[PDB]
DNA sequence: TAACGTGGATGATAATTATCATCCACGTTAG
DNA sequence: CTAACGTGGATGATAATTATCATCCACGTTA
């Protein structure tokens, strides 16, 4: 039982609305070759140029921090909010438009920063001259070749960890580990998991931020890393640096005391929505320790730590 | 131009899918079996034992095969479709009688002498139920068949391998000398096929032409669906055509024409293109003529599969 | 179907509610007044001098009055709404840039000439409320402003009274003979205003369209925010309209079609109805052809606020 | 001051609004009568003779009338609700017993001597609404009725007018020297209660308290819904109250307790109240002991509708 | 040949559900 | 006795969940 979820989440990824005209082929035609269902796969992943501006990658491996996105430049799109313009080596060549970045900004955007991105060029000149089957095959195999071999680096090294749709979402799996990574692409449904992974009993949980039973220094927290009503959040595209301010001036002057005498570690999960069905869910950003307390530039917290351990319940 | 290729096949995976687990299965059977010297086409509509329109997922014209996919009747993106049973070689997969109507100038092929393979994705053959894993199995199945299929054209040298550039031009099909339904043979409009038979035409507007080097045969270009001026029809074998006007005065002035007129028709089907919704025209084969009445008007037997191309005069 | 009226009624009065105390006042203003000779429209949108997008708890097109409950910093969280100060004759809620681009196919008018008046709902800000008596004061008081606004409207014979059935009728604005902007007139499709000068249409998929009585002149069914196509503004007043196109090449070759004629246009803009939220066109004006030149583009600039109207050509 | 009358006002006509015309006609019917001396209560949960919980629109309890708009049943924002005929007195809306269950602690009153208005926006449903001229019509009756019970009332000085300030202290109620049904009388907490009958308290946690004046009568706060420790109930009359226990055992020691005990109750019933969800405590008058036994509990009748009160010893 | 109208599908958001934290009165165990 | 903590009802906050509605998108139609 239970194994027809594989399926839907693969279908669904495949099945998204295409942005592109050459990408379902290129995407599906690297999926089915591969055929290595162990590897993790996302469709369509938005990321975060050093731009500020909000990009997206077609095929995206997490576990392997792959990425790979088709070429087709200029003008072959048909009345879609995607841009094309030059941006580093590392960082792919469709973006969104800043006006509607602003848009999807409660959705899930991660960093690129480390990750190696492959392109396959669809085109033999301008105007859309499509290019024989033969050197398109040949881009694939290549870039197939790449990421085994990289998945091969990864398992001798003993780093890597199959995947399972039951058990990722699941805190027990992460309180066996029992440490919570990066590395692993770690995103839990839900507040109350969060929570329970560092040895809460709640059954649910509303609040903001709760303090770390195991650690005095430390606080567990659920931020908004965009704007919203309460609250300005930001973080830079490393991921290094994270801001925290608010909307009005006394809650600003209220929070600067709360925060240096206040616990000076946090362990941040941000609140995302899930690439399908559109679920709130909450991705482990890392573990900052607070740095500086300005009014204009708000709070600055640096990221010391990228791995933090789990506990049993209390 | 080896990019007409690239852009058919990309166009062909590309189409709106009908069925949720029709594109992963049909893509990976594509791939897995990557020979691209068979030509296939996707959401192919055929016309089955009764007179309703259906569709298969994949289909390859060289070798006569179809794959389809049972995902069962629900998970429909086109409400208009239906689940039904049918004849051994035939699709489950139908479309309303009402729908099928405006399908008509579709191309809609014969699956007789074909054979067809079904992907069960719930349940398959022997009651077993399945998911992924089993699923690829099948598929491999089919390939193997496909394969194995074309060696079995190959070896008998009855298998004559795709090129894009060279299946629309005429003068290709007049230096192999035969023009044959196994080969699949579709022009893009009517001076074509009329320049394959000798004519030296700029364009061709006229609903038939006399064949040049046959003063008993006509090349006939019907609409083989109801139009405004006919009621036409085709049998599901394609071995009958019937032909008959929406005036029946029309008809009783035409019968005296259709018994002493010529006695052999070849035909040329006047269909949309599968894609760009474009006139193109698919040779039926080489008809004589049967019976004539006025209750059920014209009635036309299928002597001949192939027929004799020639130079221009 | 006197039945028309009781369902615009009940869906202007059943709108989402922007503010707390928006509903209350409303209500009891429209309920205290009792005259249904007068259209009201509520949650109307305006455009401030400034550029931005505001809105208007209640208006009334025929007497030009709008009517705003104020409430301030708080409006019912979470309102994409925001608390600013503007022009005596401007609302003081306002809609954020991000959003208001988005919102830019809704209808939206100018408030130049007309009239607003404020209810304040609280006696100390912030917190609490005010007495209920001072309250419905301030309302009687709008009221008989309202009622005699009205008055100064019948005795010079300038009021026509609100007609449901009649409103959407081309044959009544034929009758009329006259198109003018105090009418506040709209029309639920182009074949009808096509065929208000004449023409025999059923269905018209064009942008522009000829007069038939007049070669000199145009009509036009433009979008005033910029889609796919071409990009197009409108002044605040609405006295200066400035067309552009994505391309440059097609402004180049449009540039002399500009230049020769026909040098008048009667504008006819396209905008989303209040209610079911499906195309509608409203009429801008009658406007003159002014510059030539790329960026801005053609600058057409409004001549007449009224234009006359024909019987159907055969 | 008088901003609580306004924060009440908005926050009685800024519910959640169950149909789709009752806004219109509660919001014309407030502001036209316009008078706030009147106490009115929107959505107000009642309990039907055939024990289902049903809810009103508006409510008047000085004059103890409600008005309950008629739609058609096709038109419900919330789809928890049914629509049933009943007792002439008794409105046609009514909430499905699953949901109802968790409305137990909601405020709950007797609509046996109320009277009910209804309004019927609809000509021949479904479909085409009436015309606002017709609604308006029987709005302005029913205004008009109510001005006119009003002025029976204050004629006969049995009305008193409505104060926020005052009504919620004991000490006004010591004033009036009599806690009446009539008044429709709920104060915050229990201390309060217990102060009115001379009690000194900063608070008061216990479940009931003894009668300092009167040492054969309990005042009580029970719950009249089932809880975990107890099951009690109250006839839509309001004249029974049935008062049980989960476990039998301490029913069959709570009998001896019951027929020993003192025989009079004066009863404050726990409800939340129907803004902002607090604990409140509703006079249901002056109910004395008739029986009692294993299976059916004890059974309470209700005496009196009116209890005096006293100053502090 | 191209632009508009219509119904199912998708995402947004109001209305509802359920749990935790804070406050406060009362009671315990530690001297 | 006071000082430091536990216990349970009353009250408020808000995410998670469901429930309902508006917007998006592909297809058939028509100038």
């Amino acid at each position: 039982k239970a194994s027809s979820d594989l399926t839907d989440y693969v279908i669904r990824q495949l099945g998204r609305t295409k942005n592109k005209r050459y990408e379902a082929y290129v995407v599906s035609r690297i999926i089915h070759l591969l055929n290595d269902f162990t590897l993790k796969f996302v469709t369509q992943q938005f990321v975060r140029l050093s731009n500020k501006k909000i990009a997206l990658t077609d095929l995206y491996f997490p576990q392997l921090g792959i990425h790979i996105e088709v070429d087709e430049g200029h003008h072959f799109l048909r009345n879609s909010k995607m841009e094309y313009s030059l941006n580093q080596i590392d960082e792919p060549l469709y973006s969104i438009s800043q006006t509607e970045s602003d848009a999807m900004r409660e959705e899930d955007i991660i960093s690129i920063t480390g990750h190696k991105i492959f392109r396959v060029n669809v085109f033999k000149n301008q105007e859309g001259q499509p290019q024989n089957l033969e050197n398109i095959h040949q881009q694939i195999d290549k870039i197939i070749e790449e990421i085994k071999t990289a998945k091969n680096k990864l398992i001798e090294a003993s780093t890597f960890k199959e995947w399972n749709i039951e058990t990722e979402y699941n805190p027990q799996t992460y309180i066996d580990l029992g440490r919570i990574s990066l590395a692993d692409n770690v995103v839990l449904k839900t507040t109350k998991d969060v929570c329970n992974c560092f040895g809460y009993s709640y059954k649910n949980y509303q609040r903001g931020g709760a303090l770390h039973p195991y650690k005095k220094d430390t606080l567990i927290w659920f931020p908004r890393l965009y704007e919203n009503k309460d609250w300005i959040n930001t973080i830079s595209p490393d991921g290094l640096t994270i801001t925290e301010k608010s909307t009005d001036e006394t809650i600003t002057l209220k929070k600067l005391e709360e925060w240096k005498n206040g616990p000076q570690k946090r362990i941040v999960f941000a609140r995302v929505k899930d690439n399908l069905s559109s679920r709130a869910m909450y991705r482990f950003m890392g573990l900052y320790e607070f740095q500086k307390a300005d009014l204009k530039d708000g709070a600055v917290w640096k990221r010391v730590k990228s791995e933090v351990q789990t506990y049993s319940p209390k």
